[PDB]
């Protein structure tokens, strides 16, 4: 049947376009391709922590995988497994591994909660076409407020055995003369202080994060989704993928859509027409949308620029080994509370999360994922033949993410006389991890495949909400970003076309 507004997945741009459309009181239907997570499993939990994986851990896969970094320690509890509506998703490419979130939520699910605003002059070099007084005065306050963004104890922190991992890499660091700054979070840091004191259910620490938290993460089904269900004017269906987008005769849109079970089978295939419609299906689910729809003849009317300036928002994993008097620990909190900020605007820039290494032994171990500046970018095409769009990205491309990485932890290896770890990413001598990201950004470039607002170019009434959006780089964890670009955005559309 027909909705006023359809919102395509339940990230962090769908969340923020459903939670406003609402509240203005159009009637809007969110349809997200994975499960709504509440439901207990058969340890009585949500999720699957990463000690304990199970189907619940994998979007349809036949074998759990061991965190990145972490397969040395953890592939012994790794195990085979029914493909099932998972929580986490690897989407392999030809070069390339993206980790997503499937679920109410989409990505929230699954993250490390760090809620980061890029350095002001970076958004500026990178979205020279946006008013950036109305981003840092307006909407990246409005996000951070509204996602529950919190700081962690500083005492606290000094104080926990939880945290060992990151003073142990800040003091290395330092002694390279490179500074590290507290990152804030969506999880609660008072919860996770209550946690280590022993008065209420672990999460943070207790090995969970990448598949989702039982507790203390503030996701986006909390947050942006529960206000909008508030409302009374936004209704979820989940295990609902849409497939295709046409433009109707009279100016509207009509979407195919596969209901499916939680083992994958087919129930029904519905259409559903609206008259606005958001893609919030993430980098990779947006694009891959509009490139079918385009190069099928559905939506011809799209630009070239839709599947075009793909990034891993610079993200390359590596590891140092410690000295023996720097054990970092056998209880480390899975929520990273410190990053290396060495993010200087030049091609050199590497801002990088202290990562914890969840073996629960000691490992001697420092983790790390590096954000850097790397200009290359992938596209995404049509294949015909499978009926997929497929990025074309080389592992080549991210030669100068790793040259950028390397550069920064030889630095710190040099002023303190340790090596890398080449053996955690598996039998191959390799220090850096440079085929998979967290963090996928573009495709549905703002101001080339969309104008500035996000309203994608042919066409009206059509919106893309989501990482897409972003130029393949923000320098720092994106949520905060899509999360404050959104605001904007549907504040606008709203304002103007609604
Ligand atoms: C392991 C990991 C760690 C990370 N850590 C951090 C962190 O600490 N801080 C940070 O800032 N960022 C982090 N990120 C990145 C962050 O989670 C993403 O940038 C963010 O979730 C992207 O938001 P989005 O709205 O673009 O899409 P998503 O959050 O990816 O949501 C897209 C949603 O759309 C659904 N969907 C896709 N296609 C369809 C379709 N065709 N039909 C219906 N539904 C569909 C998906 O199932 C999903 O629920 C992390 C991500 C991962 C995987």
């Amino acid at each position: 049947g027909y909705v006023p507004a359809v919102v395509i997945g339940t990230g962090y741009g769908a969340a923020v376009s459903a939670l406003r459309l609402g509240e203005a009181g159009v009637q809007t239907l969110m349809l997200e391709m994975g499960q709504l997570w509440n439901q207990p499993g058969p340890d009585g939990n949500i999720f699957c922590g990463m000690l304990n994986p199970d189907k619940r851990s994998s979007w349809f896969k036949n074998r759990t995988e061991a965190p990145l970094g972490s397969f040395l320690w953890l592939d012994v509890v790794n195990r085979n497994i029914d493909p099932y509506a998972g929580v986490l998703d690897r989407v392999n490419y030809d070069q390339m591994s993206v980790y997503v979130g499937r679920g109410v939520g989409g990505g929230s699910l699954v993250n490390g909660g760090m809620a980061v605003e890029p350095k002001r002059s970076y958004f500026e070099e990178i979205l020279p076409r946006v008013d950036s007084s109305e981003m840092y005065d307006r909407y990246f306050p409005r996000a951070n407020s509204m996602l529950r963004v919190n700081h962690i104890d500083t005492k606290w922190f000094e104080d926990t055995e939880w945290y060992k991992f990151a003073r142990v890499s800040r003091e290395q660091a330092g002694k390279a003369g490179l500074g590290t700054v507290f990152v804030p979070n969506v999880y609660d840091f008072g919860y996770m202080q209550r946690e280590a004191a022993g008065e209420v259910p672990k999460s943070a620490l207790a090995t969970e994060v990448i598949y989702g938290n039982n507790h203390g993460k503030q996701s986006l089904d909390k947050t942006y989704l529960a206000a909008a269900l508030g409302t009374g004017k936004v209704t979820i269906q989940t295990l609902h993928q849409v497939k295709t987008i046409r433009q109707t005769k009279d100016g509207g849109y009509a979407l195919t859509v596969e209901q499916k079970d939680t083992d994958g089978k087919l129930l029904a295939t519905k259409e559903i027409s609206c008259r606005y419609l958001f893609l919030g299906a993430g980098s990779l689910g947006s694009t891959e949308l509009l490139v079918r729809a385009r190069d099928t003849g559905t939506l011809p009317n799209l630009n070239s620029e839709v599947g075009a300036g793909w990034g891993p928002n610079g993200n390359i994993m590596t590891a140092r080994a410690n000295h023996m008097w720097n054990p970092t620990g056998a209880h480390q909190s899975s929520i990273p509370a410190l990053g290396i900020d060495a993010w200087d605007n030049s091609d050199s820039s590497v801002f990088a999360e202290i990562a914890p290494m969840p073996a629960g032994l000691e490992t001697w171990v420092s983790l790390y994922l590096a954000i850097t500046k790397n200009p290359q970018r992938g596209t995404f095409v049509y294949d015909a033949a499978t009926d997929r769009a497929k990025l074309n990205w080389t592992r080549d491309q991210n030669a100068p993410a790793v040259n950028a990485a390397k550069a920064l932890f030889d630095r710190i290896n040099k002023a303190n006389g340790t090596i890398y770890r080449y053996d955690l990413f598996g039998t191959q001598l390799k220090a850096f991890a440079d085929d998979f990201c967290y963090h996928p950004l573009g495709g549905c470039v703002l101001g080339k495949a969309t104008d500035d607002y996000g309203r994608v170019a042919g066409y009206k009434n059509l919106y893309v909400t989501d990482g897409s959006l972003i130029p393949g780089s923000v320098g720092v964890n994106p949520f905060v970003t899509i999360t404050a670009l959104a605001e904007r955005n549907v504040e606008r559309i709203i304002k103007q076309d609604v």
